[PDB]
């Protein structure tokens, strides 16, 4: 391998250029966007862009993270000076365009670059992307594609009985911006997960009433699970029903890549993406990698893994087993993920064991174990204090060690 | 049987207002507008309404009829003497007012009072109703229903693959008011009855670029079944494709009655109301029966006898077919429905017969031979002319004979 693209420069493909740059790599990058740093980008826009291609972006206004600035930032890369654990949203765009500069990155990022197609072309790929600049459609050669497209921007909608039949407005997590829309209106929130909660929050603000239904303010009445529609109202599985103006589904996304075609050997389904060994290695063209399609995990170490794994194996450095053990074991691997009422790619379980497991295959320094210890002292914060967890601020003292500030 | 309930103060039941009473019985009709006409008003609001309830006119800015007002009229009661046969809706509604205040029928009429539920109770029928004006729920009691509240609001969509991915803006004929959202978009419209044609012209003022989809003027471009959708592309049954902003369903309406409760014995399906017998009598309750659920026809002529029909059974001056014969003559009219290719409840190819077999039943006079003959022709204008057909004048010369004027 000499030449490799990666597709995307949000943290995924902003780390994988990091280390594909440190191994020697040429290395290209696409990006759709005028800035780097994916969905931390906020816009105005939603679906599509006046560019004419999507709008990728699920960010709205007023968002803060919902994990501390100290988990967020990659072990050697520490978070600038900002006062406070749980920082605005632009404090991590910030974040990313520092690193981007940092590690020289920027020269490699084409922007405003939409990637329309990838496919094999004999032993490597032909990437075909639009200019959005100047709509003229380029056309390049590549031994490795790195996938780095994220997968919170095509949404994935319940089906519910008479849904047809409903008469107001619809609309997704995916196109929030701000709670202005729901002024004064009956609202329903349907999927009780962060933009659920978080967006019931915001709307709970400006709103007459707010239901959230899931299988919080005076303003937010919970919900069972929502069983059916008519022309204006709303009916749940406990057998009691609500008139409502707007149902927001906060339902989450689906798995989407418009540019892979069937050639490159990937079946994309809503929440499985196959076949990929530990998330990363298309197993029927193993010069195609995907980072970033495994979630809910402490996201700065699996980027920051899965971007070294990707590199080590592109090297030539990583120990693999052959295709037909990796099929076996990606098999055993969804297995279990059923068994454990997950769906497909999610970590959550045992992130710790699959960090430590890409560590041993890459060659990678190890994570220090204070990320372990802080992740699982206060990931799950955002459920048990939605309202005040983030006034919650920590500091690092050592690799094992951390502390709550006040 | 004294006391007969009339569901809505369109076309349809305001002619069933006039038959009911000249026939003795106390009628009372409910209407949630505040306007009588039904799809005849025009208003700025779409899919429900601010006083909570849906919006049941389709009714769009500038629209002029399709049918010359000669064949529009009752034969028994003439459109005002306005120049031009294809008048603005403005007219039609009008004519209807106009007619309400001719057969004294306002006093009957209760506006602003939206039917909730319709339910039997042994032989009769109880009604619930919201007096919009005051949010009280109002029950009464009546000997039958005639259900007249019209089948163009609750839209039909096809069944499009890759739907669920397409992230420009769709619309459907109900909502559609002005072409001012349409303003230099690309635009798909799928649908080429009346709303597809009519929509698409009046679209072509502010794109140049619409398509109109099939299973005109210059910037209209003919294309074939809409076969997938993706994120920005529609693909069509020709294999081609073309980049679309906004798809526009003008694909029609089903049938939808929210307020019959199911011991009141009707299967509404989206293009099938069953069972009933010659498009109105309730087999299995048939104190209840309705009007306009059939479609295609010359309206006029359709409503009018249907209205002296449900009025002949109501008072026992037709006497009907024992409930096995009408559900046998029911199947075998349904087999020659499919056998044509039309829909259950279209009338187009044999509504001369059918009108013929209602005067016969219902006592009423015979239809005046130049309705037929003027339809027959329009009809031939129809495939012709979209953009002139509404050049033409007509004059009713007798019971037999018409002319044209250029
Ligand atoms: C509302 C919201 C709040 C969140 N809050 C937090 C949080 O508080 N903490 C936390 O750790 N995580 C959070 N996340 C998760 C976080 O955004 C993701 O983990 C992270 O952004 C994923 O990075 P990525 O590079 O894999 O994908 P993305 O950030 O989505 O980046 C993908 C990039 O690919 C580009 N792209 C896509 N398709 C193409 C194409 N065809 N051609 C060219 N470019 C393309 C896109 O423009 C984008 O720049 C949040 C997510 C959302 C939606
Ligand atoms: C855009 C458009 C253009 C048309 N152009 C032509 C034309 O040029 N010529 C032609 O002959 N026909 C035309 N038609 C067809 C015409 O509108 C109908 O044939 C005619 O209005 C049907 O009369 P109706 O009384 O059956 O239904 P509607 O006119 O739809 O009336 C039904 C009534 O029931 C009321 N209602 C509904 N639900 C309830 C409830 N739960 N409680 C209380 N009230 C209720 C509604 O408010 C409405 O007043 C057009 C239709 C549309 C949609
Ligand atoms: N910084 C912040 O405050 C913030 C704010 C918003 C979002 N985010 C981030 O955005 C990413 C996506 O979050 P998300 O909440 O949009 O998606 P998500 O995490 O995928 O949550 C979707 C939720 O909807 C549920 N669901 C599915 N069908 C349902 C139904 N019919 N009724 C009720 N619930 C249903 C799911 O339950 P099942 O899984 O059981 O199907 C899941 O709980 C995450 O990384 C999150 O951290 C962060
Ligand atoms: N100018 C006017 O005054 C005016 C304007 C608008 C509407 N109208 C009236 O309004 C009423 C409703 O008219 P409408 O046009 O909305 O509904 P409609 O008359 O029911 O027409 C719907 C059309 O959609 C077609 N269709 C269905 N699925 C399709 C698909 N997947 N692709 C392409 N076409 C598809 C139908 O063909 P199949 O039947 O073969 O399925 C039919 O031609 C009529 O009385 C009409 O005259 C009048
Ligand atoms: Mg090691």
């Amino acid at each position: 391998m000499r030449r490799v693209a990666v597709l995307g420069a949000g943290p995924s493909g902003l780390t994988a250029a990091r280390y594909l740059k440190q191994a020697g790599f040429e290395v290209m990058v696409f990006e759709r966007y005028h800035h780097v740093g994916g969905t931390w980008n906020y816009t105005d826009e939603t679906w599509m862009s006046e560019d004419g291609r999507p709008v990728y972006s699920s960010m709205y206004q007023n968002l803060f993270v919902n994990l501390p600035k100290e988990l967020m930032a990659f072990p050697d890369f520490p978070f600038h000076d900002i006062e406070g654990s749980y920082v605005p949203s632009k404090e991590v765009l910030k974040y990313f365009d520092n690193f981007t500069d940092a590690f020289d990155l920027r020269k490699l990022i084409k922007l405003q670059h939409h990637v329309e197609n990838v496919r094999p072309c004999e032993s490597g790929w032909l990437v075909t992307v639009t200019d959005l600049t100047t709509m003229v459609e380029h056309s390049f050669e590549f031994d490795a594609v790195v996938v780095c497209t994220g997968q919170t921007w095509c949404p994935l909608y319940p089906d519910v009985e008479g849904r047809s039949f409903f008469r107001g407005r619809l609309t997704h997590a995916h196109e929030f911006r701000s709670p202005e829309p729901f002024r004064n209106k009956r609202v329903l929130i349907v999927g009780a997960g962060p933009s659920g909660h978080d967006m019931a929050l915001h709307i709970s603000y400006v709103s007459k009433e707010v239901f959230l239904s899931r299988k919080f303010p005076d303003n937010v009445t919970e919900k069972p699970l929502l069983t059916s529609l008519s022309e204006y109202t709303a009916h749940f599985s406990d057998g009691t029903s609500t008139d409502v103006d707007e149902i927001l589904y906060c339902t989450g996304y689906r798995y989407r890549f418009p540019f892979l075609s069937p050639e490159c050997g990937v079946t994309v389904d809503e929440k499985y993406v196959y076949p990929l060994y530990l998330h990363m290695l298309n197993i029927n063209k193993p010069t195609m990698l995907f980072i970033g399609v495994s979630y809910n995990a402490c996201y700065s170490i699996m980027f920051d893994l899965q971007a070294q794994w990707v590199t080590a194996v592109l090297a030539g450095r990583c120990t693999l087993p052959d295709a037909e053990t990796m099929r076996k074991e990606e098999a055993e691997y969804m297995e279990k993920q059923r068994a454990e009422a997950v769906h497909p790619h999610v970590l959550m379980n045992h992130q710790w064991e699959y960090f430590k497991k890409l560590e041993e295959m890459s060659g990678a320094k190890t994570m220090p174990p204070v990320y372990m210890k802080m992740f699982d002292d206060v990931a799950s914060d955002l459920v048990k204090d939605l309202q005040n967890f983030r006034k919650n601020n920590y500091m690092i003292i050592d690799n094992e060690n951390y502390k709550k500030i006040y």
